[PDB]
């Protein structure tokens, strides 16, 4: 038990390890995404920069969240980074709504982490979590919505016209 | 034979100043290219340019084979630049294919010539070629196969529309 | 086959895909050595960041080595990323041992990778290994090594004084 | 028929189309010249820029009626750029008569046009070659004609001296 | 054995020791060349000039292969630096023709330990070599030749006007 | 007999062309001193720096003595340059043992030939060594002490702690 620990759980802890392994996760995911984007045969820089951003965003999350462990006198246990479920993401669209769809996951496990605060009567936790990763959080789901209806509504995956001129118009 | 030669075969010269006409006629090529851009009824000003650049570039890369003729005491043969074998390059997807293969032709003959200097065990011209070529190739032959995609998919040489788009968003 | 493929192998897209695992897991094995320099009863707050920084700069590796295969017309096939074999690295020496022979790993399949593109007469591959990895690897490891032998030298992992005032003097 | 062709006579773009190899050959010429006088058994350094130098303005001569061609509506027709008649330029003195003698031939060439574009009643023609070409060749022809004149009186090419100093007080 | 040592066979290491004594032995020639010129007698104070930064060119040459050596984990031993052959260096061309035929000498064990680097499979020092010494080596190979071939044209060494105005003209 | 000779005798010139010879080296004793420190197993790199300033300074007392030499009219004649006693130095504070020993050893032969200049009723010669020579030698030596002093007095050269802090906080 370390000399810093205070009124922070067994659970909180276990639940921070697993948040940090998602949050890397997400990362490779955004990582695998990006140089999709860079291939010869896709050839979208802007797509390809925008995932590559997302993806040390995520890293940079799971750096605060291993700080923050150690913050509170917990420990961290780190696991496989699992390669993610594609290879070949598609189209920029069929990234976009994957993206979103991994958010959404991620965000899922972050309002599970703030309940069991919240049970635990964490309010430090409660706080970091709400301060540092809720209204990101959000903010990156209404941006990867934003994205998904445009592409959809320029007539993408099927229009490569439509794909090109969002990676300059939006992306750019 | 020269004060300076040292290490230097003969079929290493006589590469070199095969090296040295096949650039210069890459640049004539390119030169051709760019100034179809320019008629009045192709009038894609940022293709013109575009080609314009790369024209120069392959003469560079010929003055510099000629600093390297003369640097290892070889002799400069020069031999009639060809003219290209297009006069009218069709459309800019067409001319972007056809840089591709040219740029990959030229590749291939770098590479036989890095081949050759290392049969013959010439470090200083293996790693000429390295330096100053071969990174600079795949940088180009990825470049032209990134436009010829992003073309395709657009909906060229069909759309006017598409070529109009990438020569204002691509090249400008 | 892509457009853009030449005198690029099946055997070296295979092996950059294995090279782009290991940088990442190498950055993953500095990460978790960061952190562990950062918990409240080990405190060398250097130590950390010089790990970290290690970390970053192994995911920048993969980075470039994912550049490459695209650039060359292979494909990228990602896997899991292991945890690393440690999570607890006992000192400030013993995690410069285990960065040490980390690096020394790295570095053999770096080389075993330059024999291969040697063996496929790849000067491009040969060159971008030489040019990026061989002689950043060769910095690193005489680094690690320079401290090893300095925290040795000093008095750990016994002294923790010794290791309190390398953080200080050296890696400060 | 060009949209944009106006009062611009079917021999005029021919010969429009020699003038462009003309100039094309001249600046090859030229550049066999600058880089004779880089070898190390030649070595004036300022001889090989002063030539390089008028190798770039004939390329440069050369885009300008390749400009002028589509501007009246003409349609560019390469033809092969010819090797230049010597190899080895034999001295600084030699060098600069046959650069005389070649400038001299492009003028009378430049000349022709002009009589011809008065022939045909084209006085567009006729003043962009007089404005662009006439003078500048005229002063390229008298410069030739005082390097000439100084290296004789120096002694050149029998007084090594000679070609030497002109390098540094005249070309550098 | 080196912590560090990793793919650097025992005969790199001692070719490395031999190629140290070997610049230092050019840097000890340079600075005996130099200071001939700087005689009341001999009185070229930019032969001088220009021979005293050769010398201390090799040295700084020498001690980059001290430092690779340590890189890699090889043992320097130094030996003795002979004084070099002729202590009166005769004339400014004498002087730069004996300079051609030590960088030549230098040159030639420069390939000898690539050759050696090559069979061993050592790209590092391959690298190494090519990277800093083989390009270098050609440059300096190529200078003295055209300063040589300048002298020889002036009419050096008989006339003492030729070898005072490229003292002023080239090397000032 | 040079036409500026003047009052400059014969043993005079022989002492001063020991004189350059000692202090090459010195300047080559230091130069391996500096790189023993540079080693992995050794790892002192202030030790490193602050040896390779001194070897620098010796060369450059060497060429001042060449310049004497010629400015007095006498000839310059080269040794070989002996390599140092050891190639391994032990510690820093052997080594700054070893540098004191060797400065007073240059120290007693610049003592000597001042004896000799004074002998042979040279004031200049005895000038330029009291100006350039005899002071800066003092204050080396005790520097030099003053280093042996605290090296020991930290419990050099079995606390590896003691030579680690000295590098750090007096020659860093
Ligand atoms: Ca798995
Ligand atoms: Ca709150
Ligand atoms: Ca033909
Ligand atoms: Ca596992
Ligand atoms: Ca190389
Ligand atoms: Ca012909
Ligand atoms: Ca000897
Ligand atoms: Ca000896
Ligand atoms: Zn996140
Ligand atoms: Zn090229
Ligand atoms: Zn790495
Ligand atoms: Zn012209
Ligand atoms: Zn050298
Ligand atoms: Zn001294």
């Amino acid at each position: 038990t370390s000399q810093v620990r205070q009124n922070y759980h067994q659970d909180s802890e276990a639940a921070i390890n697993r948040q940090i392994n998602l949050e890397l996760y997400a990362s490779y995911v955004y990582l695998s995404m990006s140089y999709y984007f860079d291939r010869d045969d896709v050839a979208l820089k802007n797509f390809a920069k925008y995932f590559l951003h997302q993806s040390h965003e995520e890293r940079e999350h799971a750096e605060k969240l291993m700080k923050l462990q150690n913050q509170r006198g917990g420990r961290i246990f780190l696991q496989d980074i699992q390669k993610p479920d594609c290879d070949d993401w598609e189209s920029g669209l069929n990234a976009m709504e994957c993206a979103l769809h991994l958010d959404k996951n991620v965000n899922q496990s972050l309002l599970e982490l703030h309940k069991l605060a919240t049970d635990k009567n964490d309010p430090h936790l409660c706080d970091f979590i709400e301060t540092h990763y809720l209204n990101e959080q959000v903010k990156a789901i209404k941006e990867l919505g934003d994205h998904v209806t445009n592409l959809r509504k320029m007539g993408a995956p099927e229009s490569g016209l439509a794909e090109y001129l969002f990676d300059k118009h939006t992306l750019g």
